């Protein structure tokens, strides 16, 4: 593996040093021993230790000031001289001083001219889970992490271009923002802006990542709250003081749109990091996404669920009138246990009542390719946060699709693909359940909380049990109803699948004969989905007045409504839905859209 070898190399580097008693007296420093070593005996003062070091880098290493400068004192070119080994290409003895702090090596490093660019590109500084800290590739940014501002004066006194870049295109305000001490890299952070060009073009908060992320940017993704809130303090104005109110004006430029990524809330709500769903919780963020789901967020997400509910509603109307006919044939008492009467008429153009059913069956198709054609463009530009009904509806449209491919061909099987469609049709439409309020001014959790949990489950019981009503009903509508009749009509089925919803029934049972393929398919993901709602919806009953934990679950359904509000926003056109907040241009401000947030304050 390639974590011993590292352990092998740390244990065989220490050999060496106890084996060259150059390095062995720089690593103890030894002062008598060295001047032995090098005036008495003119050894290799050029000698190479294990990670390829010389005797200045193990003195850099172990604070030893005095062997240190003994080396440089008869042998000033090692201080150029970086370390060659793969795990430690680019170390130099600075970065060590830096890294160590101390303050009167590094003034003793600069004083003979080290370089302030020599990148360290060794495989322990790589921004890697293995690696514990990443402080960069360069002595500035490796001081500006260990916070010595004393440090980080003497490099940029020296020439230290803040500007410089390391092989992940950070530069040293987003290597800041990674550190633990949010607290304290703050303080940093406005120290290296001190030196800034001071032009309007080509600021250092301004230059992006690799990944095209700015500081600002990259603050929100990480979840850093102290700096991206300290970011915010230079991207407002305050208008005026009135008393307690205090009316402010947000800059809302890196946080919302203009952009196919180019926007912070996109960002949010497609990270793998649980962390980063705390900011848009922050002071100019929480209002943002608030009016945009208030108005334009919650209505459109009913208007479309309207439409949905109609459109699957209207497919299970046409699904409950099928082409039927008797089995004409012979076959009923080979296999007597078989009692099926089959039904594929599979041209009839019998138009007094099939007309309705045939405009049906083409509106069930129309809007499955336009289910793909808002769904199958959108895959190659995947984070489930946000519901699994982009994924359940595009499978949804499949299988219609595949039920009019089961058609056209007469296929004794298409009740086995017209089944799949109607229960993850429907199962999509629990996922509008998600909306009426998010408002919170107080977070308020009480009884309130738990009927609103319980009014989810309602629905998601109601639209479950229709779901498979239905299909129950589509599965014995060809069979014989005399045994095992549980779905022999539409009002019946439904009975039938609500009292199984609540175990109440035995459940439909018969072993004198052959059922359909289907029903064991269908009534086996029924008692699962049953029983997890009836499951799920008792932790809800209780996971809120046990603790505080009701806040988390109420904070990530709001990103859940958040991210839903994202998702009606790319797809909609644009004389719909108007830009939040208001532009800058006459009023003269611009070019930016800012956001008026006023606050109280006791
Ligand atoms: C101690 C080792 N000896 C040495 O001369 N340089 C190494 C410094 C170790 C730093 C490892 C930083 C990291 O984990 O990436
Ligand atoms: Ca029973």
């Amino acid at each position: 593996s390639w974590a011993q070898s590292r352990d092998e190399q740390n244990l065989l580097q220490q050999k060496r040093i106890w084996e060259s008693p150059l390095l062995l007296a720089a690593k103890e420093n030894n002062v008598q021993a060295l001047y032995k070593l090098l005036k008495f005996e003119g050894c290799e003062v050029h000698q190479k230790g294990a990670m390829g070091e010389t005797a200045l880098h193990i003195a850099a290493l172990y604070d030893n000031n005095e062997a240190a400068q003994v080396l440089m004192e008869a042998a000033p070119e090692l201080v150029f001289e970086p370390m060659t080994s793969e795990l430690y290409e680019g170390q130099t003895a600075l970065h060590i001083a830096v890294i160590n702090q101390n303050v009167n090596l590094v003034r003793a490093l600069l004083a003979r001219g080290a370089s302030v660019s020599a990148r360290a590109t060794g495989s322990v500084f790589h921004y890697r889970p293995h690696n514990l800290i990443y402080y960069g590739e360069h002595p500035l940014s490796f001081a500006a992490c260990v916070g010595s501002e004393e440090i980080v004066r003497l490099l940029i006194e020296h020439g230290a271009d803040i500007r410089a870049q390391d092989s992940l295109g950070n530069t040293v305000l987003h290597i800041l923002i990674l550190q633990p001490n949010k607290t304290f890299a703050c303080q940093m952070y406005n120290l290296l802006l001190s030196y800034d060009g001071g032009d309007h073009l080509k600021s250092l908060e301004l230059v992006p990542n690799n990944q095209g992320l700015t500081p600002f940017k990259l603050a929100g993704v990480e979840g850093n709250i102290v700096m991206f809130q300290h970011l915010m303090q230079k991207r407002k104005h305050i208008q005026w003081t009135y008393g307690p109110l205090t009316s402010t004006l947000y800059d809302l430029t890196e946080i919302d749109s203009s952009g196919d990524d180019q926007s912070l809330l996109e960002l949010i709500v497609t990270t793998k990091k649980r962390e980063a769903r705390q900011i848009l919780d922050q002071t100019p963020v929480k209002e943002l996404v608030s009016l945009k789901w208030k108005r334009y967020g919650r209505p459109y997400f009913c208007v479309l669920g309207a439409i949905y509910v109609l459109y699957i509603i209207c497919f299970t109307m046409c699904c409950v009138y099928r082409p039927l006919k008797p089995r004409i044939t012979n076959r009923t008492n080979p296999r007597d246990n078989t009692l099926l009467q089959q039904k594929l008429l599979q041209e009839a153009y019998v138009t007094p009542k099939d007309d309705l059913r045939l405009v049906g069956e083409l509106v069930s198709i129309v809007g499955a390719v336009i289910i793909l054609l808002v769904e199958i463009p959108d895959i190659f530009r995947q984070t489930i946060l946000g519901g699994p009904f982009h994924v359940i509806i595009v499978t949804y449209a499949f299988m219609v699709l595949v039920t009019m491919v089961m058609r056209l061909t007469n296929s004794d099987g298409e009740v086995v693909p017209m089944s799949f469609a109607l229960v993850l049709g429907w199962c999509n439409v629990m996922y509008f359940a998600r909306g009426f309020q998010m408002l919170g001014p107080f977070t308020i959790m009480i009884q309130k909380m738990i009927f609103g949990d319980l009014m989810r489950f309602c629905w998601q019981m109601a639209v479950v049990i229709l779901g498979f009503a239905s299909a129950f009903y589509i599965i014995f509508q060809t069979e014989d109803p005399d045994e095992l009749g549980h779905f022999y009509d539409y009002p019946m089925a439904l009975f039938s699948t609500f009292e199984l919803f609540l175990t109440i029934i035995d459940g439909p049972a018969n072993y004198d004969v052959d059922l359909p393929f289907m029903y064991s398919i269908t009534y086996a993901a029924f008692a699962i989905i049953a029983t997890l709602l009836m499951l799920n919806l008792l932790i809800a009953m209780m996971g809120d007045t046990h603790w505080r934990v009701a806040h988390e679950r109420d904070e990530l359904w709001r990103a859940q409504v958040v991210a839903t509000t994202v998702m009606l926003e790319r797809k909609l056109p644009r004389c719909l839905w108007p830009r939040s907040g208001i532009c800058g241009r006459e009023y003269g401000l611009g070019d930016r859209w800012f956001l008026r947030v006023e606050d109280r304050q006791d």
